[PDB]
C-alpha cells in the first residue's frame, strides 16, 4: 500500500496539479489574485475500521503522520472533544514548503509539489498591494526591526535557503487564506502559528465558508482530515480548547481593533458557526461551546485520489483475507 | 522525480487491467483448455526515447528497461540483428521465479502477474484436466536431447507454492500457457556460440486451428533464468517482425519449435506459415556475396488502449516532468 494518497493514480496526481495554475484569477486591478473554483474541494480520509486491527493499522501507518497526531492529541489540542469527529494528520513532505504541501493536501490530496501555491504566494507579496497586509501585521507584532516586512516577503520565494525552502510563518498563513478566499484554523500546542485565519480581504458572501484544518508542530504543518463514516459525531472543530478548567478561544490573527470588538460576529460570517453541549469539569454541568462545520468529502471522479487509494486497498484486503 | 518502475505510474488502472484478466477465462465443460476469450489480442508498444536528452533518458532507461539483458542478448546477435526490422526493447521484469507469467502479462497487459492469474490458471490447467497429449508430446521432446514421476514434478513446480518465492517454469510450462493464451509464444534466449538454451525458439497453440488463435506473436527475451517481455518499440520504414532464425556464423539456424509430433515436424515450415504471418526478409550473406531471405514473423501494432494502458500513462507523466526542464 503506497505511502501517499496521490500515488495511487500518480497520472491523475498530475491531471490534478495541471488543473491548478489554470483556476488561478489575476484581476490586475489591486485586487489579490485567487481561485476561482478549486478552493471549495475537500478530501475527508477512508475509515480502517470494518477492517482487520492488523490491516487497519497497515493503512495507518502509510497514510498517518502518527508522530505529530501523538503530539497533538497528548497536549489536548487535536480531538479534544469527545462530542466532534475525530481528525487525521496525514503525512507531509519536510521541505519547508510544508505550508502549502498540507493546505493543498486538504483540498485536492496532492502536495504543492509544482509549487503552485508556493509560488501564488510569493507573487502576491512581490506585486500586489501589501499595504494592508504589512499594517495588519506590524499591528500583531507590536501586541507582544523594519527590513522585517522585505524578508518576510523573500520567504515566500522559491530561493534555496538548512532545508530546501524557507520556511513560512503566520503572515504567509492569513495571505494564503486570502488566496484561497478560504479559511484556514491551525491546530497547535500554541493556539505562535496556533488559531484562525480569516480571508478578511474578501466579504464573507465571497468566501467558502468551510475551514481548511492543519496541525502544527515543529516547524512542521499537516492537514488534520476527517475521517469518512464516523457519526454519530458533530462534524465540526471547536473553536476554543480546555485550558486550566476554562474555555479558551482559539486566538484570531491579524485583526485591526474594530474587528476585534466584533470578533464573535466575524467568525460567524466567515465559518458556519454552532453551539455545541460538551461535558463540564463538574460531572453534573454541561457548557454550550463554539464550533466550525467542517465540509463533507466532495473531490470529484475525476480529482479524487482518495477513492483510488481505497479502491487499491479493497484489492489488497481480498487477497490479504 | 519519474517513477522507478512502470507499474507507480497508475496504480488504480493495474488494478482495474488484473481484476479484468480472470473474468476474461472462459472454462469449458468438454474438457477442452480454459483460455482467454479477448484479452489475449492485446499488445503493447514502448515509447521512444530519442525526444529526450541523456540525462533524462538514462532515468527512463534505468527505469523501464532491463539493460543488462538488452545487451546481452544483442553482443551474442540474437536480438535487433536484423537492420530491416524495428527495434525490440526489454522490459524489466520481476524475479520471483513467476517471471515466466510477469513477462507475458507484461507483453499484452503492461501488467505483471501480481495477482497469480496466470500462473494459476496454468496450475489448474496441469492439475485438473486430462494432459495426455501434453505429456506425449513432452517425452517426445526429452528423449530428442520414470516418466508418471517427472510428470508429476513438472505440475508441481506451476503450483503457488514456495520451493525465489516461487518454482522457476520451463519449456512445457511456456506451451502450456501458449495454449491458455491461444497465441504462439517466441522466445528468444542467451546460448552459448555454436563453435563452442534449449528454452529459446517457438511454442505454438498446436491444441487449436489456427484460426482460432491470434497470429501475432508475444515475444520474450531469456537469460540467467530470468524472462522478460522484449516489446515493439514505437517508430517506419523499418518493419515490426522478429526473425524465425538466427545467424550462426556463415550460416542460419532455425529456431526450434518445440514440442511437434514427428508429421509435425516434417511439415514444420507450413505449420509455423499457419499460426504466424511469416515473411521473408532479405539479410547480407556471411558466407557468399550478397544476400540470402530468412523467414520472419510480423509483430502486432500497439492496440492495448489508453485506458488498460500503463505505458500511456508513464509517457504522460514523462511529457509533464520533462516540460519542467
Ligand atoms: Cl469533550
Ligand atoms: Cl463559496
Ligand atoms: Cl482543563
Ligand atoms: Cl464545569
Ligand atoms: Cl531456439
Amino acid at each position: 500500500l503506497p505511502q501517499a494518497l496521490y500515488l495511487s493514480n500518480m497520472r491523475k496526481a498530475v491531471k490534478i496539479r495541471e488543473r491548478t495554475p489554470e483556476d488561478i484569477f489575476k484581476p490586475t486591478n489591486g485586487i489579490i489574485h485567487h481561485f476561482k473554483t478549486m478552493h471549495r474541494y475537500t478530501l475527508e480520509m477512508f475509515r480502517t475500521c470494518q477492517f482487520c486491527p492488523q490491516f487497519r493499522e497497515i493503512i495507518h501507518k502509510a497514510l498517518i503522520d502518527r508522530n505529530i497526531q501523538a503530539t497533538l492529541e497528548s497536549q489536548k489540542k487535536l480531538n479534544w472533544c469527545r462530542e466532534v469527529r475525530k481528525l487525521v494528520a496525514l503525512k507531509t513532505n519536510g521541505d519547508g514548503n510544508c505550508l502549502m504541501h498540507a493546505t493543498s493536501q486538504y483540498m485536492w490530496s496532492v502536495q504543492d509539489t509544482d509549487l503552485v501555491l508556493r509560488k501564488a504566494l510569493f507573487s502576491t507579496l512581490k506585486e500586489t498591494d501589501t499595504r494592508n497586509f504589512k499594517f495588519r501585521w506590524q499591528l500583531e507584532s507590536l501586541k507582544s526591526w523594519n527590513d522585517e516586512w522585505d524578508n518576510l516577503i523573500k520567504m515566500a520565494s522559491t530561493d534555496t535557503p538548512g532545508l530546501q525552502y524557507n520556511s513560512l510563518e503566520e503572515i504567509h498563513i492569513f495571505v494564503l487564506c486570502n488566496i484561497l478566499r478560504r479559511p484556514i484554523i491551525v491546530i497547535s500546542d500554541k493556539m505562535k502559528v496556533g488559531g484562525i485565519y480569516l480571508p478578511l480581504h474578501w466579504p464573507a458572501q465571497e468566501c467558502y465558508r468551510y475551514p481548511i484544518v492543519l496541525g502544527y508542530d515543529s516547524h512542521h504543518f499537516v492537514p488534520l482530515v476527517t475521517l469518512k463514516d464516523s457519526g454519530p459525531e458533530i462534524r465540526a472543530v471547536p473553536l476554543v480548547n480546555r485550558d486550566r478548567g476554562r474555555f479558551e478561544d482559539l486566538k484570531v490573527h491579524f485583526l485591526t481593533d474594530p474587528e476585534n470588538e466584533m470578533k464573535e460576529k466575524l467568525l460567524k460570517e466567515y465559518l458556519m458557526v454552532i453551539e455545541i453541549p460538551v461535558q463540564g469539569w463538574d460531572h453534573g454541568t454541561t457548557h454550550l461551546i463554539n464550533a466550525a462545520k467542517l465540509d463533507e468529502a466532495n473531490l470529484p471522479k475525476e480529482i479524487n485520489l482518495v477513492d483510488d487509494y481505497f479502491e487499491l486497498v479493497q484489492h489488497e484486503y481480498k487477497k490479504w483475507q
